[PDB]
């Protein structure tokens, strides 16, 4: 059911696996993510950006997740604000029923980042909500101080290829769950699916699978995944548009799109190590 | 709020206007219908087919509607099962929170249609839910008996050019709200939008706007509207896919798709006479 972010990630931290954090913007994305978790027996970290929240309305973002939660009550799921930008934004998410919030203040100096993170932490912890923050390449010594002072629950350190030595140093010093941002891999089958549907990816490349695996071994426990899901989703939509010019049944477009998105999530759950962890 | 279908249609009945009954299959469709109703100050009839219920899950179908209703508490909204095909399906919609159900038994002989409709009515009225049934072209004396025996709240008479004389006789004999099925009126702007995006409608003919207006003057009060919405929506999706083969932000595909659907709903509400009726 709907649980504090730290419940899922403390366990990932202790046992040494990564929990994919999958963004959604509507019902179709959320359904395929949830079906993936059900089929892989995997905990679900559900993410909504400020943009997706404005699109849906926070009442709907939370409401739909709560419906999905009742549909699979055996799956632990956290509802997590991805890249909150202001304290007020984090407070609204907490009020709306999110069980995890990220405040991104990494563009500030250390002292200002720490003070804004600490403000969000106080508010969220008072309502029983976990907090993510961002630092950074990250200075591991200030990461150590940042975590001890802010009491944030998980940290996204800037490590990039990936600086795996820096990651192990941050992990050793902070002893908390760590988050990797922009962690989509853009797999070969998804890119081939998107190009077969006529799409163009501008030669964009993700983090290869072996580097995701190595970052989990380095101590990453939350793995932000968004871009992969969208490319796998829209490529089916583009395909359906191309092949039947008379097709306007939305289900005919989004049923295969859901299936491709679900498959990306399933595979990523297996890759990161959250498969069969319920 | 979520009200009995009869509550909305009894008012439409007494005042001689039509209320569009708009199908939905996911959040995007539902959001745009509601924004249309909010901007036209019109009551909302929201319809979900057995197919769309399967696609969403009846718990999500009702759950999303209940969230939207709290977002616009001032709007009268009925949640209606479109073309229910078994008693059991009607009973499931009633138990899940639908406030109106249609049992489609029009392929049966008069006696079996009446028997099945009556069984639905006893069940649905016990739970405070309104019932639609279907007959037919329609025999108006059959309609008069059917309505008086079944106590169904509204009836879809098969009247389709559309037989105005027959509609008026049915209206006179039954004196209940009447519903018009297959009443999408593929508007020129919408058709041009679909074709401009490379769509192919196969030369499908929609009901002329004047024939929708004449049915409302004849006593139609619920106008089933689906195809029009899906064409407008998918037209924008095809457009976004065409004009940027690197676009896979779902909001970029569906925000304009919502707006096009909303505009269809707004114009229909004005056409049928439900604008400014709250
Ligand atoms: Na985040
Ligand atoms: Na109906
Ligand atoms: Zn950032
Ligand atoms: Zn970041
Ligand atoms: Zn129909
Ligand atoms: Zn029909």
């Amino acid at each position: 059911m709907l649980v504090k972010g730290n419940e899922i990630l403390l366990k990932a931290h202790k046992e040494g696996y990564g929990v994919g954090a999958f963004n959604f913007v509507n019902f179709e994305m959320l359904n395929a993510i949830f079906e993936a978790g059900n089929e892989e027996n995997s905990p679900l970290f559900i993410q909504a950006s400020e943009g997706a929240i404005k699109y849906m309305g926070i009442d709907m973002a939370v409401g739909m997740v709560k419906i999905m939660c009742e549909r699979y009550p055996h799956i632990p799921v956290a509802l997590h604000l991805d890249h909150g930008t202001t304290f007020e934004s984090c407070e609204k998410a907490v009020k709306a029923g999110f069980t995890s919030v990220m405040i991104d203040a990494s563009h500030h100096a250390f002292e200002e980042n720490l003070e804004l993170t600490s403000k969000v932490v106080k508010m969220a912890h008072n309502a029983g909500v976990s907090v993510e923050a961002e630092l950074g390449l990250v200075n591991p010594k200030e990461a150590e101080q940042f975590v001890k002072e802010s009491q944030v629950d998980y940290l996204a350190p800037a490590i990039g290829k990936l600086d795996f030595e820096r990651l192990q140093e941050v992990k050793r010093l902070t002893n908390i769950p760590l988050v990797l941002h922009g962690a989509s891999a853009i797999p070969d089958n998804v890119r081939k699916s998107y190009l077969d549907a006529g799409g163009d990816l501008k030669g964009s490349k993700g983090v290869p699978f072996e580097f995701l695996q190595e970052s989990v071994k380095g101590g990453i426990n939350k793995v932000n995944t968004d871009t992969d899901l969208r490319i796998a989703f829209i490529a089916e939509v583009r395909k359906v548009a191309n092949e039947d010019k008379s097709q306007f049944d939305l289900r005919k477009f989004f049923s295969p799109a859901q299936l491709a998105l679900k498959n990306v999530v399933k595979e990523r759950m297996k890759l990161l190590g959250s498969a069969n962890k319920i």
